[PDB]
């Protein structure tokens, strides 16, 4: 039994979206030695005008950090509600459709949202993320619309609660009853490199 390293991320977390290279990487490299998972961890109000400058600044920062695209150009406008649960909600229904298909569906929202504009909160958007990896929507809407869905959704933003993160995108090995915190934001390849070396050296 491989030990678990939980993806602990928001697909309309900007910093999520800086660090999509870095965690595709450490699935690339780690993954005989490491089961590598997706943890996603609401709102009906229009974006504060503040508020919608802070998220700017950050993707502003995301973008000449990494390199990751966003598209500017008539940003988050206003009216805009930044509802994050439908889009985990989808996250969490593709990991009961095709685990496989798990971390390809969370990087399609990120880019239909950073760069394509979309609203992600929608179904509609959704669905079609999902029929464009190979997950037909008789499959995908039921599941999303399910209760099952949305419990398993809000059970995991309660452990993300429960486990003390307060950084995102967040890293936690799970082995057995233990688990390890990796890194609480962003970081490059090389820093969680060295620290999932230690923790693969420490444990094993």
């Amino acid at each position: 039994e491989k030990p678990v390293l939980w993806y602990i991320a928001d697909p309309m977390c900007s910093w999520c979206w800086g660090f999509a290279p870095v965690i595709e990487n450490i699935r690339q490299e780690y993954s005989a030695f490491l089961t590598v998972k997706i943890m996603p961890g609401g709102t009906n109000t229009p974006l504060l005008p503040e508020k919608r400058a802070q998220i700017l600044h950050h993707w502003h920062s995301v973008h000449i950090t990494t390199g990751q695209p966003f598209t500017f150009e008539n940003a988050l406008p206003e009216g805009f509600i930044y509802d994050t649960e439908p889009a985990c909600r989808g996250v969490v229904s593709v990991s009961l459709i095709e685990p496989e298909k798990v971390f390809p569906f969370f990087a399609a929202i990120q880019r239909a949202f950073y760069v394509g504009q979309e609203d992600v909160a929608q179904l509609a958007i959704l669905k079609k993320l999902a029929v464009d990896l190979g997950i037909p929507e008789s499959r995908f809407t039921p599941v999303f619309q399910s209760d099952e869905a949305k419990q398993r959704t809000l059970a995991g933003f309660q452990r993300v609660a429960q486990w003390g993160i307060s950084g995102f995108p967040a890293l936690v090995v799970e082995s057995g009853t233990d688990r390890y915190l990796i890194t609480t934001g962003y970081r490059p390849i090389e820093a969680l490199r060295q620290l999932l070396d230690t923790w693969l050296q420490q444990h094993g």
